[PDB]
DNA sequence: CGGAACATGTAAATAGTTACATGATTAC
DNA sequence: GTAATCATGTAACTATTTACATGTTCCG
């Protein structure tokens, strides 16, 4: 059974009135796009897949004057599908790629010079993701509770926030170390 | 731009120290190393087979028992700098690190299902956090420092550790505001 | 004996990125 | 003007998983 991940995001995307898949595309650039991403050459065919598998409707508005666009719908089906998706509970996954740990575990291959200005460059593009995380946790806050309808934005900014945290005191760690 | 081809270079690190058969290199992604990559038996030997004729490794042919044959594999030279290149480069941070839950997470507006989503959540990562402190102490009764020959091993354990315990720390606070 | 682990491949499919293509609208 | 952004889609390629397919060795 084909996991099909990128259909439950699009229907879930979709949960609060039509987007188009440019608007998709957007979303998965925004906050969402630190734990699901997709290209637009992926969404549009699932679009039309999804549409043909009768989860999604569209219809077609005009910006300014001659720009189609097509508005994407839930359908009673996709909601329902949507819900046995969400609810359903899942084996958490044993991998989570990260190609600087891979490098991490090779670490004998590199003398204490080498890895400690590898792990030192890590830090300080962790720290400048971090940055930007905390600013864009406070350009929320101004802006909590379950009820909340930004509970979902708060979720994903929160867990970025903490894996970066934890990322670069991890980092440290390591440095402390090596140097 | 130019394939990352991720999976050539966890196959050149995983014989940095000397030989091994696909069947080796299949167990080492899923021992520690498989908290973060990790290849299926179906992709490593098309892949041993690509490398062997981009002259980055080479290998035997031994014989386990009387007539089970086995392929060891070995860096050659212009695999070695292959390794050492790659590993020194500073590649750019990943946007995105996949993660089906939070996508779920996402999505919480469409109480009680919020609730057994993420007690279950909660149950299935202290365990996997048991199984890794387990895993943690195992290693430590065999003095950690940089020079050891077990640094990695330490480097990948610690982060799987960490991983969990602030993944179970976000679930109890975000189940005491549920 | 029998089952787990060892050992190696290929086929068919899904999943994902990069490159190819085009054109319209917004704001400076 | 012109650049960035909005807007949609197809082609080729790279990456990954599940299933198919075979046979040996170790150990109790």
């Amino acid at each position: 059974d084909p996991m099909r991940v990128l259909k439950y995001a699009i229907l879930g995307l979709l949960r609060k009135g039509e987007l188009s898949g440019y608007d998709i595309t957007s979303y998965f650039k925004e906050e969402l796009g630190q734990f699901w991403s997709a290209k637009h050459s992926q969404i549009y065919p699932e679009l039309k897949k999804l549409t043909d598998e009768g989860f999604i409707t569209f219809r077609t508005t005009i910006q300014g004057t001659k720009l189609e666009k097509k508005m994407y719908t839930l359908t009673d089906s996709g909601k329902q599908e949507l819900h046995d998706w969400l609810i359903r509970h899942q084996p958490i996954p044993e991998t989570v790629k990260d190609e600087f740990m891979l490098k991490a575990y090779f670490i004998s291959s590199l003398s204490r010079q080498e890895a400690s200005d590898l792990f030192t460059d890590q830090l300080l593009k962790r720290k400048a993701k971090l940055s930007d995380l905390q600013g864009s946790y406070e350009k929320l806050m101004a802006s909590m509770s379950f009820s909340s309808p930004d509970f979902g934005h708060y979720l994903v900014l929160t867990k970025a926030l903490e894996r970066e945290k934890n990322y670069v005191s991890w980092l440290e760690s390591i440095l402390a170390m090596i140097d």
